[PDB]
């Protein structure tokens, strides 16, 4: 009656229309809200470490276009989007639509999605081109894990690592004792943040406590902590970042850039950061404009392993989605198929 | 569900057909995943010191074709394997094979394995000529064993220490009392750890924990203490590295070299650098390079005792695995058996 109510996390709002779509079920028999959104919370749950809240199916929604759909953040809108009636998304470029598909209607509810919308009714001559498409349920599904993928941050914090800390304790009581001994909850909760922001998986905690439980005994810096968990994930960031290929694609930086950055350190008495020469910053942006060709995969820059974590936040503004990999965590013997040279 | 999963550490996954045959006992009734995989853990945990996880299996893989087969290490694939359809295993010269009829498939699943496989249809002929074969699951036992081998830093942690020292705790009391009162299980942790990374066994524990009850008394540093094990180790080590035999086969430094590395680092950080030039590590790898006549078994380098640990941190990245002993860990009546200096 008049308890407190806690906020909820993930409010996806439907249209009259969508809201009547959600009914049905796909060619294989399953439901929208009991097993794609579940199985989309278990991907996101293998792909970094985080364990995504449950999504709350507002049906209906009065101030919407019945195509329409909106997504809550802690029951703010964050994002509205549109599904065009009678469709399926595609990927495709714009010369191989021009085989004859005529709906080339362009309408791109995020960045990281695809918009090449055509017909349903073409359904069988999209199988037949081997042309993957999605429902706009689908659609829909693809917006909210891209909204997961983007907002890591706001799930992530000191009560849901500490659940997760003390899920591994039942078999790991003492490598969380000597995990718990060295670094306190809210600085361990800081570093999985730092890992995730820059998508490297969680999940592997023996691995990360391991590291920390070895790295914590000398060092207490929550930046180089999280340098060095990276140095141990070599396996995961090799096999990420070089798409499960031979080789991993990567661009490089001039030594020159190197060294010029390696001239910016600080004095630690709270934190070293970037003394980002105005000019010089817009000068690697500007090479870097010049030299990453644009993609469909997110590009991946390969750099010495004392700048790294200052590449990353040198370029995170204007490319955030680029990879900062350094040598210190890739595979002794990988194949390294050198793209460019940013100057 | 809303609950976490522990990470696995060994997965196999199979393709329809590797599948089908794991469903049949062999000859003589034993199961792939009830007999060979156990006895293939309990030997590793017999040579090494290590108890090795279970492996989870997981039949008819979608991305696998029927004969094919992967190895996950914590999820992330670490290799992908083929097997020859109706083949068998062998080691024979293929110019051997090609002069007894025997058309061959050549290849090698894992460095150091057979690669002259064999129609099955040939079994009786390689039995009366008493040719070894190996069946697909006996081979994919054998690439397990290698992966296994090569990986075992991944499963020696805080927990497995810990659990080992357990076990002795039930014998043992007195003994893990007085070693856990001057040894930390991290810092106890570590120093397992390095001696399974120089292929030393630890399963003999009463010989270590006593090694170590009399030497923590005086000394903290952990690599000395390290050093005082395996010299407390003569018997195994000579065994191991003899091969059996009555005389070690061993390559020498040169009374400069010796001298040269004796130049080390030693300050109060709870284990000494070795700060070595440059250009003089490389003309003590270019000399090693020009003096080692690659192995057909690894071969053992024998150094003075003050500089065995310094040469094996100086040699590690291109002779990975050149066992570093000194005169301090072998019988004094095994036989010293020389392979040239080092210029």
């Amino acid at each position: 009656p008049d308890d407190y109510s806690l906020t909820l996390p993930v409010i996806l709002e439907l249209g009259k229309d969508l809201s009547k779509l959600i009914q049905h079920k796909t060619k294989s028999g399953q439901s929208f809200v009991d097993d794609m959104i579940p199985k989309m919370r278990q991907a996101l749950y293998q792909d970094i470490g985080i364990r995504y809240p449950g999504i709350h199916v507002r049906t209906d929604s009065p101030s919407l276009e019945g195509y329409d759909y909106m997504i809550l953040l802690n029951e703010v809108p964050y994002v509205r989007g549109k599904i065009p009636p009678h469709h399926v998304l595609t990927n495709e470029v714009e010369d191989n639509l021009s085989r004859y598909n005529l709906p080339f209607i362009t309408y791109k509810n995020a960045a990281g999605l695809p918009s090449a919308w055509v017909s349903e009714d073409a359904k069988a001559i999209l199988e037949k081109a081997a042309i993957k498409y999605w429902t706009p349920l689908e659609v829909i599904i693809l917006h909210l894990s891209y909204f997961f993928h983007k907002s890591s941050q706001e799930f992530l914090g000191i009560q849901e690592v500490r659940s997760m800390i003390e899920f591994m304790e039942r078999s790991f009581p003492d490598l969380v004792k000597e995990v718990t001994r060295l670094i306190p909850l809210q600085k361990l909760t800081e570093i999985f943040k730092r890992l995730v922001q820059e998508q490297i998986s969680i999940k592997d905690l023996r691995t990360i406590l391991e590291s920390l439980s070895e790295w914590a005994q000398t060092e207490k810096d929550t930046v180089l902590l999280t340098e060095y968990v990276r140095s141990s994930l070599k396996l995961y960031i090799s096999f990420k970042f070089s798409q499960g290929q031979s080789a991993i694609s990567v661009y490089l930086l001039d030594p020159e850039i190197e060294e010029m950055i390696r001239g910016a350190i600080k004095q630690t008495s709270a934190g070293s950061y970037l003394a980002l020469d105005p000019d010089s910053v817009n000068l690697i942006l500007k090479s870097m404009r010049n030299t990453i060709t644009p993609t469909p995969q997110p590009p991946v820059l390969l750099t010495a392993i004392d700048v790294r974590r200052y590449v990353r936040k040198l370029i995170e503004t204007e490319f955030p989605d680029i990879a900062v990999i350094s040598y210190q965590e890739i595979l002794p013997e990988i194949r390294i198929q050198p793209l460019g040279r940013i100057q």
